[PDB]
């Protein structure tokens, strides 16, 4: 599964306004590469990778000239350092979560103005088409999404009235969502990823405070267990997994837009500061793929 030359890509984000940055971190030498800007600035987007291509999904352009929720899907090819537009989603989705199953991108939840989506749709890259699938049991903006064992998990978020500790799982062969065990902590805007047999939820916002706590859901035992907390509390953070470790990037803590990047080692149950982003920002999309040419 591991291979050389993979970078952690961070796209978009927010600081004073929505951002167009695409930057890639190399854990093997600690360097950051500045790559081609997004065609449209966006925060609250999600990033994912299919077939070596990086996709930026949804979000919102918060600019001095207005606030526009995004239905856009855009594809970055590291071999060309170019972004290419794809077919748009059926609805704008800010503060979205995405997951990849069998080469298809699932776009989950998000907001459009005051509308809080429970709807979900799936993108087929070979056909460049989106199609709706079964909606979630709960409306979720700021939802964390991860895929484990070809099952799709939607974790936490905000339904428009309450931030959520609930979570649910999508079973593709049944086109059905079912609730799973609720988290120990209410979390909107948490970083959600998969490591070994567990879904991790790191940080987020409980309606009062941004969080440094981290918990993981064992899909076998169906229990949530706290692990070591991050050094810096953060919500609306970027997250990914690389070579058996969790990386959290940026976010907002109620006082600062963080540039901090922390790395979690599950064998030692410890977080370590590895690098800083070029500037502090929240609401980024993050994914791992091969380095550009
Ligand atoms: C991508 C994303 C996901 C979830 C959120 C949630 N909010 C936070 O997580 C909150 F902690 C926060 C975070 C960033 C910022 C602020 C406040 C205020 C200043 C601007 C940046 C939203 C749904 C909520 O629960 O209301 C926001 C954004």
């Amino acid at each position: 599964a591991p291979k050389v030359g993979r970078l952690i890509y961070t796209a978009g984000g927010y600081f004073r306004q929505s951002l167009s940055y695409l930057e890639a971190y190399n854990p093997s030498d600690g360097t950051w590469l500045r790559l081609a800007d997004l065609q449209v600035p966006r925060s609250g987007l999600a990033g994912c990778v299919v077939g070596g291509l990086l996709y930026a999904v949804g979000g919102r352009n918060n600019s001095p000239d207005g606030n526009t929720d995004s239905s856009a899907l855009d594809c970055y090819n590291p071999m060309t350092n170019q972004w290419s537009p794809c077919a748009p989603m059926s609805v704008p989705r800010n503060r979205i979560g995405v997951g990849v199953i069998d080469g298809h991108i699932y776009a989950v939840g998000g907001s459009h103005g005051c509308i809080h989506h429970n709807s979900v749709e799936r993108y087929e890259p070979e056909r460049d088409e989106w199609h709706l699938v079964a909606p979630m049991l709960t409306r979720r903006i700021g939802v964390g999404v991860a895929v484990l064992n070809r099952l799709l998990y939607a974790v936490g978020g905000f339904d428009g009235t309450n931030r959520l500790n609930s979570a649910e799982c999508y079973y593709p062969e049944r086109n059905e969502w079912r609730m799973i065990t609720a988290m120990n902590t209410i979390r909107s805007g948490a970083g959600v990823c998969v490591l070994h047999n567990c879904i991790y939820a790191a940080g987020g916002y409980d309606g009062q405070d941004q969080l440094n706590s981290v918990e993981r859901y064992d899909v076998e035992t169906e229990t949530w267990t706290f692990v070591a907390p991050m050094k810096h509390r953060r919500s609306a953070l970027g997250i990914t997994v690389h070579q058996g470790r969790i990386y959290v990037l940026g976010g907002y803590d109620g006082h600062t837009f963080l540039d901090s990047v922390e790395c979690y080692d599950p064998d030692t149950d410890t977080w370590s500061e590895v690098t800083r982003m070029t500037s502090g920002r929240s609401g980024v999309g993050v994914a791992v793929t091969m380095e550009p040419c």
